[PDB]
DNA sequence: TGCCGAGGCCGCTCAATTGGTCGTAGACAGCTCTAGCACCGCTTAAACGCACGTACGCGCTGTCCCCCGCGTTTTAACCGCCAAGGGGATTACTCCCTAGTCTCCAGGCACGTGTCAGATATATACATCCTGTGCATGTACTCGGGATATTG
C-alpha cells in the first residue's frame, strides 16, 4: 500500500506535483525533497488567508 | 515777462562670468606577460526539432431588435480673477562643533583549501489518484408591489 507525501507533511495540497514543477525551473540541477514540504504550506497558508 | 526747475544725454568703479595659463600627481594605457585554463577541433552517440492530411472546433458571418447614445438649453455655481495682510521663509553674519585625514594597531572573519556522504538522481514495477465525463437542485437572480428615507 502506497502512502502519499501530502499526508506525511499534514497538507491538503499536492506535495509531489510540486517537486515535479520545481524540477522544471532549476538551472541544470536538482531539488531537495524537503523543499516541497515548505514550498507547499507556504502556498497553502495563503489560502486560508485569501 | 522773467527765472528756474525740471529735463534729457554721456565718462568712472565695482562685480559676476569666461576664458586663459601653470605645474604636478596620481590613474590610464600598455607591456609583458607565462600563466593556464578555457576555446577550439575532433570524434562519438546520442534528443529533439521539424515539414507534413485530416478530424473538426470554433472564428467569422447574414439576419432582425431595441437602449443608450445624440441633441438642446437653463442654470448653476464652479472657477477663475485681484488686491491686501501677515508672517514665516530668507539673508547675512559670528560662534561653534565635528567631518574628515592619517596613522597606528589587532584580530574577526571572510577568505581560502582538504575530504569525501548523505544527499538526490535515475530505473523498473505499479497501483492509485486524478481527470473528464455525465448528472439532480438549489440558489441567486429578475420582477412587481409597498415601506422607509431624503431631497428641495
Amino acid at each position: 500500500k502506497a502512502v502519499s507525501r501530502s499526508q506525511r507533511a499534514g497538507l491538503q495540497f499536492p506535495v509531489g506535483r510540486i517537486h515535479r514543477h520545481l524540477k522544471s525551473r532549476t538551472t541544470s540541477h536538482g531539488r531537495v525533497g524537503a523543499t516541497a514540504a515548505v514550498y507547499s504550506a507556504a502556498i497553502l497558508e495563503y489560502l486560508t488567508a485569501e
